[PDB]
């Protein structure tokens, strides 16, 4: 069984730069989490490497037949959230920049081991964040990447972010991750 701690640890010990880490980790997930490379909209994918980083195990997102189960209606809470403002990007602000500011609303409000689903320009694509306590790691284990905003095409740091650019950060609770870890769904996935 995959250990996630073990996986931080020896990312952690590397010469990479924060990007390049979590590159490192979403690739890692992907190939257990999706293993399938579809490319759907597998907001499952997101909140299975939320339950992975949260210690829950690692399990293989729902399929798309599977949405039915439990991700059909996973964020019935969080819609006014999922479809407000948000965070914007600024003119001529860099991918590494507009990364950078996310990352402080996170750490600003999440503490230390707490992850959080992070929707693109109003759940038009979603991926993960994980607070290690220091930084926050970005995931997108549906496609095995780092922080990106679903451009159809790769975007290094120093890139420029599209006018009015977005993301909300949905700070899904501890309950609801519970629940769903307790729910057959969950159980019926395949673990790692």
């Amino acid at each position: 069984n995959v250990n996630v701690k073990k996986l931080l640890e020896s990312l952690n010990s590397k010469s990479l730069g924060d990007m390049d880490k979590d590159s490192e980790l979403a690739a890692t997930l992907q190939k257990m989490i999706n293993p399938s490379g579809g490319d759907g909209n597998c907001s499952g994918c997101a909140l299975h490497a939320c339950m992975a980083m949260l210690g829950y195990g690692v399990r293989e997102a729902p399929v798309p037949n599977e949405i039915s189960e439990y991700m059909t209606g996973f964020f019935h809470r969080h819609l006014e959230q999922i479809d407000s403002e948000g965070i914007v990007s600024h003119p001529n602000e860099t991918y590494s920049k507009f990364r950078e500011r996310i990352a402080e609303n996170i750490l600003q409000n999440t503490s230390k081991g707490s992850v959080v689903m992070i929707s693109i320009e109003q759940a038009t694509h979603w991926i993960a964040g994980f607070n290690d306590g220091e930084k926050i790691m970005f995931l997108d284990v549906q496609t095995g990447k780092g922080f990106n905003l679903y451009d159809p095409v790769e975007k290094s740091p120093d890139a420029f972010v599209d006018e009015n650019s977005s993301v909300q950060v949905i700070h899904v609770s501890d309950q609801e991750f519970d629940h769903y870890a307790n729910s057959s769904s969950w159980k019926s996935k395949r673990l790692c």
